[PDB]
């Protein structure tokens, strides 16, 4: 019924002492807590990434929501901000959206302005034998949803149950995008976020994550 605390975020506000109530998780290149939120690229052309330390093992059933905003840019942009859930066998890089290399083994879950689609979800796969480009490599589920320049945030909240048959809903503001039986790796895997922008500054922000221990 509660989450599990070890693979969430603390509650940021409330967040007094950074290193202690954050010790399950890595910050990585500009990512910043600030009054009450994490922004992951507070600077022109930056990048930024929020990694849980322990690998994550599901149980029965498990969900993640990640509460989330983009604020202070409305526009054309090749940035992006991305949700991840990867298999091991690291080897760092942030070509990706400030979190991976090209090559990985898992699903990535892009909010960016897609060159066909706009402002949307979209969902990749990939099995670590090959290099995702983003133009040519298809996505294989995905919606429209609109995500920039707002200060009224949104979740992302994915649920994924192996015992019926590997079903994963992925719903954005309590409604579905997409559902799949495609995902089923999920032995452990890495749970994180990444962003990166350009000149124009959008401020990809994380405001909350949570991860349960089963379907909701």
């Amino acid at each position: 019924l509660k989450w599990n605390k070890g693979y969430s975020l603390p509650n940021l506000l409330e967040v007094t002492d950074q290193q202690k109530e954050l010790s399950q998780w890595t910050l990585g290149d500009k990512v910043k807590l600030e009054e009450g939120r994490f922004v992951l690229t507070p600077g022109k052309n930056t990048k930024g990434s929020l990694w849980l330390k322990p690998e994550y093992s599901i149980k029965d059933a498990m969900t993640i929501e990640w509460t989330f905003r983009s604020f202070g840019f409305r526009g054309s942009t090749k940035g992006g901000l991305a949700f991840w859930l990867k298999q091991g066998n690291e080897g760092d890089s942030t070509e990706l959206f400030g979190g991976s290399s090209k090559k990985f083994n898992g699903l990535m879950i892009l909010l960016r302005l897609d060159d066909k689609l706009g402002e949307s979800v979209t969902a990749y796969l990939n099995d670590g034998t090959k290099d995702l480009d983003i133009e040519s490599s298809p996505y294989f589920a995905s919606c429209l949803f609109q995500y920039q320049d707002s200060m009224v945030p949104s979740t992302l909240r994915l649920t994924y149950n192996p015992l019926d048959n590997h079903l994963l809903k992925l719903q954005m503001d309590n409604r579905v995008c997409f559902q799949t039986r495609k995902v089923k790796f999920m032995s452990p895997f890495r749970i994180g976020t990444s962003a990166i922008n350009d000149a124009s500054k959008e401020s990809f922000e994380i405001l909350k994550m949570k991860l349960y221990d089963g379907v909701i």
